[PDB]
Order: C-alpha cells, then sequence, then structure tokens
C-alpha cells in the first residue's frame, strides 16, 4: 500500500494561504497582499475558522466594503442628493438647501461635509456632544457609527475608539472591529444561513444577490 | 547581546486571546467561539484585567454557569422535586399535587412552570405582579432573581431589564450582568481569595472543589 | 524570425532561486542553503512577491539579523554592563549587583539570566506574569518581545506564541514572523522607501546605512 506515514510538516501555523484568501474573496493580487495579514489574524482571533464561516465572513466583508475598497463613508452630498436622509427624518429640507453640494461646486468641503454629519447623526446612537455626528461617522469594513457602537466595539477589541474612532479606517482595526462584530453579534450560530447572518449584518436584506454570488464563490474556494 | 529596544507591534487592542481564554475555561472550541467576545467585552467594560482576577471571574462564571452552558432555571418539577419548595413553605402540598410533574408526564408544559414559579416566588424579592414569579427566574452566567435584582442589575449595565428580563439569557447580557456583579459585589477586593469570592457569589460555599479546580486550571494559563 | 510560441516549461513553481537569495542577501553558500525555503516559504504564504518588496524584505530582514545569523538577545550581562538598563530605569544598582556576571564567571548562569529579564521587561509590553520577563525575551529575525507581541505575532501566523514563544527562535517561525511583521505593518506600501520602511521596522532610524547599503544590493540582483 505504500502507507507508512501520517504527520504534519509543521507544528501548527496552518491557515489560509493568501492564494486562497485571494481566490475566495475574489480581488487582485494588490487588494489581497494589502488584505491578508488582517483578515487571517482577526479570524484567529475571533475563532473564525469553520470553512463556511469563514468563507461567509469574507463574502460578507467583501460585500460591505465594495470589495475591500472602502473603509469609511463620506458626506460629498447634493442637496437632492440628501432626499434619503429627509425621508428619514435625519435632516429638514432647509438645511439640506443651506449644506448640499451646489450645481455649481465641484466637490462638498470638509466644513459642509462635517456639518451635515453632525446633523444627520445628531442625538442619535449616543452622540450628546458637538462634532459626535462626524467624528463618529461610519468606518470599517462592516460600518461602525455612533459614539455608542464605537464604545461598544472599543471594549470588544480593547481599543479606545471612544478617544480615536479614526482607527476603524485602518486596516487592521478595520479588519478586527469586523470580525467582533461577526462573532459577538453571533453570525456563527447561523453557519451556511446566508439569509440570517445578512439579516444580523445589515438589518435587512439589502444586496442579498451579491452577498450570495460572494458567498458561493468563497464557499468554492474554502469549502 | 543581540538586543533590540522594546515596543508593541500594535496600539492597544492586547487582551486575552481566543486560546488563552479556551484554555483557561476548559471548554471545547464551539463554546470558546461562542463565549469569547461576550466575556472580553464584559470584563474590559469593567475593568476585570489582573490575571489572577480574570482566572477568577472564568472559573466563577464556568462553575454557576454548568461549563458555559446553562443561562437560566426551569421549574420542570415532579411532585417530590418540589419537596424542598414546601419544607421552605414556598409552596402548598396541594399546589405541588396539582401542578407537579406527574409520572404520566415526559415534562411539564410551560404553563405548569410558570405557575409553579409565580407560585413559589410569590411576593418575593420585590415580585409584586401575576406573572412576576415566573418572568423574574433566575437567568444569567451568576444567576439574578426577582424584580428587585433585576432592577438593580439593569441599573449597573444601563439596560432596562424590568421590562425585557429575558434579555439575561442572552449571551452578551448573561455576559455583563455577571461581570458587574463580580466588580460591584466587591470580588476583585479579594483577588485570589477563593473561599471568600464564592461565599460573595454563593452565598455558602456550594460547590467550593468544582470553583477550586476551574481557578487552579484557569490561574496556570493565565496567570 | 524563428520565433516559437512562448509556453512555460513548467506548471507554476516559479520563484526566486537559492542562487538570487544568496546573492541578494549577501550571505555565504552555507546560510543560503540553510534560509533559503523558510525565506522563500514565508515570502509565499504573505505574498512578498513584488522585486522590490522582496530586496526591501531581504535586506531589513539582513540588517535585523546580523546578516540571518542571530535569532534571540541574550542576558549574559556583566554587572557593569547593566549600566544601560540602569540608565533606562529597568533595573537598580542593587539588583544589577546581585544578579550581574562576576569577573570570576566565564558567563552568566541561565537562573540568573532569567532574572534580570524578568526584571528588565517587567510590567511592559504585556508582561502581567512571574517570568514574563525572559519567556517573551526577544526572539525572530525582526526582533519579538513581550506577551502583547507573542500574542498578535501568534494571531499572525495562527500559532499559540503565547504558549510556545520559543518557536520563534526557530528558523521556520522566525522567518513567518518576520514575513507577517513586514506585511502586516505595511512595508508594502512604501516600496522603494527606505527610509519610511525603516521607521516602521526600527520605529526609528537606527542602522539606516547598513540598510541602505543590503536594499541597495538586494535591489540590484532581484530587480
Amino acid at each position: 500500500h505504500h502507507h507508512s506515514s501520517g504527520e504534519n510538516l509543521y507544528f501548527q501555523g496552518h491557515m489560509m494561504d493568501i492564494n486562497q484568501f485571494r481566490r475566495a474573496s475574489g480581488i487582485n493580487e494588490q487588494l489581497a497582499a494589502r488584505w491578508f495579514p488582517h483578515i487571517t489574524t482577526a479570524m484567529n482571533e475571533f475563532g473564525i475558522t469553520k470553512p463556511d464561516d469563514q468563507a461567509m465572513f469574507i463574502a460578507q466583508v467583501g460585500h460591505e466594503s465594495g470589495g475591500f475598497t472602502r473603509l469609511q463613508e463620506n458626506f460629498n452630498y447634493s442637496v437632492n442628493g440628501l432626499s434619503g436622509f429627509i425621508r428619514a427624518g435625519r435632516i429638514t429640507p432647509d438645511q439640506a438647501n443651506a449644506l448640499g453640494r451646489k450645481t455649481y461646486e465641484k466637490s462638498l468641503p470638509l466644513e459642509r461635509q462635517r456639518a451635515i454629519a453632525n446633523l444627520v447623526y445628531s442625538k442619535r446612537m449616543g452622540n450628546n456632544g458637538p462634532g459626535d455626528g462626524w467624528n463618529y461617522r461610519g468606518r470599517g469594513l462592516i460600518q461602525i457609527t455612533g459614539l455608542n457602537n464605537y464604545r461598544d466595539c472599543g471594549n470588544g477589541l480593547k481599543v479606545d475608539l471612544v478617544a480615536q474612532p479614526e482607527l476603524l479606517a485602518q486596516d487592521e482595526y478595520a479588519a478586527r472591529s469586523a470580525a467582533w462584530f461577526f462573532s459577538s453579534k453571533g453570525c456563527m450560530k447561523y453557519t451556511g444561513d446566508l439569509v440570517r447572518v445578512t439579516q444580523i449584518i445589515n438589518g435587512g436584506q439589502n444586496g442579498i444577490d451579491d452577498r450570495r454570488t460572494r458567498y458561493a464563490a468563497a464557499r468554492k474556494v474554502l469549502a
């Protein structure tokens, strides 16, 4: 039978390699090289090890971050572009016209963007201070928003995100917060359940088609 | 001597890792992944940072929750099982005969259990409502019982447990309430003192041997 | 034209050869044969593929490891040799005299080397246990020191370096940890930028001239 064997070349260190990650996430080598250490360190720190859990994590994070390219929202909105916030009752039509980008403006200045954020997130998610709306705007692979959540996420990572919220726009912390979210919010209790996991992450079913495509592709590589 | 100045690779984020936790708690990887975020987030929120304190917290919670597997009591009592409650004048013989589980019954339907609980905890520990006995039954890693205690615990976590007592049966809140209990009740004032911390948590020395074994194991791993 | 369609002789397996590695690193045939597998395996695992990135990795690691010859610091210090640590406030004159190597001693006994390390790194970089100073002393091509850093590195490699820190003194892990460090800390985000990369690796500009010489040499060979 020419068997005589059964042993590991090296003790531990058996994790997803960059090739598997690249193919599973569907990104180019440049992005894969950039994110590989952060995603694996984060998955390892929180025990996201089962192939299907890893596949779902990579797929959901891939969807939320626009394919691992965006880590924060911006407020470069036109007056009409603020209609969504108006419909949600986050800003008034009057305010939208005063702050929104005008037809004759190239890009909305920071002081204007900041003003919009401070208004839209005013007295929401624990923001109870001047500048909180903008300072705690959405950041991360999986978007974290508002003082209350930067605080809870910070306690979950042992990082003072209340004092340094901008850390979530840095790769290592963006990856760790996403893994903490995925784990803490119970996504590993619904392995293989795309709809339930998406509900937990998105609080809805937005982008389910893309999430499915990403999960299917990751699962084929890892599982 | 080939000595280079020392420094941290990353800013903050220096907390117990999943492996240390799994090892110190003595549970399998599945339970470790489930509880890791909740236990660490809870310990970080209340400053349970010293190795010996973390070891004691993990061991005590480990003992109280049956190895991190039980978060609430049930009232699936047979007639004989209600012996203790009757002797303690918590319920009368007839009530126990009528509600208790009979020989022809596999288990007690919720309706029966609720009745027993509403009877046993009637007008005790602040309960002053028809279904308070059952609604405020014991929940959490470290068991919390009665309106008065869900109320105090709620003020401690800034969570309305009086309105939503069931939250203590959820991992995140079960973990936070345990950390709040451990800190508020003064367990960190007696680091390493197994007997005193046990008296504080149990109101006696019940299960002291199991607690000692768990603490020794966690201590060997963490301290 | 005597053309002919290209095509690879073999499918994949296209990596830096030992000759290229030897010339790029500037080490003897013996050391090259020793490190070749570990350096290439690590570079492949973390996607260090661009010639300029490979050249910088090899140069920086070459500098930190004293030409690929040292993988750990030692605490074989004489009483007066501990003057540096006293100046840095890591040990007292009394302790240096008690522990330091004496004139009649050929080398410092291990029990005292441990004592010095336990003092020097006490309460630093996450060390909060009795023998953490010595157990997490500097190891690796790029020196890793302290519980905090062995923990993060361990999560980055999926190796329990908290339980087995000595693994970093072994070639394979020393290589992977360096590759992980290089990638995770963002060195590939500053390809060709000697000063930026050096700042990330050293936290300063010590040995910049030598790093420059090694980089030019490696780049000349690989780029």
